[PDB]
């Protein structure tokens, strides 16, 4: 057996991570300020006689500088006061916040709101074209539509064209704020990535800044970045000590990218549990694909995949040397799992990620099978098994096994491939076959997604790729739409998988492969958010 030649690019991070030490002195003052300055911003929303755009453009500012989650109910309480007074008599930019940030936090309010900003024929008035600021949060509203919102069909391009013509002549840091938005827009960014630029790009050089604020945009930023270093070493350390970059050397060394991939789910600290056992299931996950994609035999994948339908450690023997690595490693992986949430009486659950991954592990065996022979399938054929092999249902129901609220019936509603799943699903299957068809097509993998497109339509290779891009936009209107209250779970729920859309969007930015090639994209982030402190 001659296996392909090792063609993955090493860690380029070496043991930077492996050891962090916390200040605690540093730590425990930090803390100790925080706890006054929450308080003085809590005074802050819950203040009396406030204007309209004032109480929103501070509610925005707190969500930027990405401290809201310390005022989850004060800025539900004041949206839902916002979203019942149904007050419409207001300026473009108060009124296309207001929109916006009612839709983020799933209030339907009504996209008539926008209507005498339209003429008759339903397009935007181009007098509004030297309004800035309007044209800002216009352009970020825009992309929190659902199927219903058809008003603001023209609200992306007419707030584009007119903000790209005013940009250079913008004072600062309004200018970096309005390039970084046509770049990368609020909605669809990753939520630490985008209140790092903003806590140190933009508020930090406001001449209108609040000093409590940006002080504790910092402050709270850099302690939270500890316990994320923590985090990182203590599974560096766990990767280190399963040494599969010696043992299973074909297979991609990321623990670092995996990291920042759950870090994105949630940067939360009481979410510290789950993101490391989900850096844990994306890391293992890895080394699955690439034994199915980059060393395994079609007769070791067969046995591969059928030891793992039956997911005993019996079964390892009839498995090569090299596979019994991984095998043994995964299952002991979920006998930690179920350990580590014995005392919470939560090991039962475990089961629902196990499942999901049987499934990512049968279509990876399928998509070996396509390869082999040689098989174009359909699209509909190419999607029903393409899905699942995005991961995107198994790091879905991964996200929920540190979420302590998570119940019963939430991997229940999961389990049901909701719609705002189904659309999070297929945004990571198209923007991946898009990014990723070259060189797929290239390496003979000529059932990769735009391929059946182009076969099954009969359509050339940008045809296909626009059609792709349709896809991808239905499926962020159907998770908008996902969001409306009422919610069929808590909203707790629907964030993870809301935010592994924006991962998507993040990491294959511009249209380049991220995770395989990290040094493009995620190189830049990982050293924002892991490894320079905001300087104060
Ligand atoms: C498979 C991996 C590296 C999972 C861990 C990181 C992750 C969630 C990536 C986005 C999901 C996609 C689209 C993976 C594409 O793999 P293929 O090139 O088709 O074998
Ligand atoms: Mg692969
Ligand atoms: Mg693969
Ligand atoms: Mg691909």
């Amino acid at each position: 057996i001659v296996r392909p030649v090792a063609d993955f690019s090493p860690s380029l991070w070496g043991d930077q991570f492996l050891s962090f030490s916390i200040k605690n002195q540093v730590a425990e003052k930090y803390a100790k300020e925080i706890e006054a300055l929450k308080e003085q911003t809590r005074n802050m929303l819950l203040a009396t006689g406030m204007k309209l755009a004032d109480t929103l453009n501070l509610i925005d500012t707190i969500e930027r500088l990405g401290i809201s989650y310390h005022f989850e109910k004060e800025i539900d309480d004041i949206l839902d006061q916002i979203y019942n007074q149904n007050s419409n008599c207001n300026d473009l930019c108060t009124s296309a916040l207001q929109f916006r940030l009612l839709r983020q936090h799933g209030f339907n309010i009504s996209p008539e709101i926008f209507s005498k900003f339209q003429d008759e024929n339903g397009k935007f008035k181009e007098s509004l074209a030297s309004d800035v600021l309007g044209l800002l949060n216009l352009y970020e509203a825009s992309h929190v539509r659902t199927h219903a919102d058809d008003i603001l069909e023209d609200a992306l391009a007419f707030s584009t064209i007119h903000l790209e013509s005013a940009a250079p002549h913008l004072k600062s840091p309004l200018r970096e704020q309005v390039t970084h938005a046509l770049e990368q827009c609020l909605h669809k960014g990753v939520p630490r990535v985008e209140t790092r630029f903003f806590i140190s790009s933009i508020y930090d050089k406001e001449q209108s800044k609040n000093n409590v604020l940006l002080r504790f945009a910092k402050l709270d930023f850099n302690l939270l970045q500890m316990l994320h270093k923590q985090e990182l070493a203590q599974v560096s350390r766990w990767w280190k000590d399963l040494d599969f970059v010696t043992t299973l050397p074909y297979a991609r060394d990321r623990v670092v990218e995996c990291y920042f991939w759950a870090l994105g789910v949630y940067f939360e600290p009481q979410y510290s549990q789950a993101r490391v056992m989900l850096v844990k299931t994306i890391s293992m996950i890895s080394i699955v694909d690439d034994t199915f994609d980059a060393y395994g035999t079609v007769k070791e994948l067969e046995a591969y995949t059928d030891a793992i339908q039956r997911w005993d450690i019996n079964e390892i023997d009839r498995l090569p040397d090299y596979m019994k690595i991984s095998y043994k490693a995964i299952l002991d992986l979920y006998k930690d799992y179920e350990k580590e949430l014995s005392s919470a009486g939560r090991s039962h659950i475990v089961c629902h990620a196990i499942e999901r991954m049987k499934e990512v592990v049968r279509n990876y065996n399928v998509e070996s099978t396509w390869f082999i022979e040689g098989y174009t399938p359909p699209v509909s054929e190419y999607l029903s098994n393409a899905l699942a092999t995005t991961t995107y249902y198994y790091l879905a129901t991964t996200s929920y096994l540190g979420m302590k609220s998570a119940t019963e019936q939430d991997f229940e509603w999961l389990s049901k491939n909701p719609k705002i799943l189904e659309a999070s699903v297929i945004i990571c299957r198209v923007i991946d076959d898009t990014a990723t068809y070259e060189v797929e097509k290239s390496r003979g993998q000529i059932a990769t997604g735009i391929e059946c497109c182009m076969r099954d339509y009969g359509i050339s290779t940008k045809e296909a790729m626009a059609k792709f891009q349709n896809m991808a936009e239905t499926a962020w209107k159907d998770i908008n739409e996902g969001l409306l209250r009422p919610t069929p779970v808590s909203t707790e729920f629907l964030t993870p998988i809301l935010n592994l859309a924006r991962i998507v969007e993040v990491t294959y930015i511009h249209n380049l492969d991220g995770y395989t090639h990290p040094e493009k994209v995620l190189k830049p982030h990982i050293i924002n958010l892991l490894v320079d402190s905001i300087k104060i």
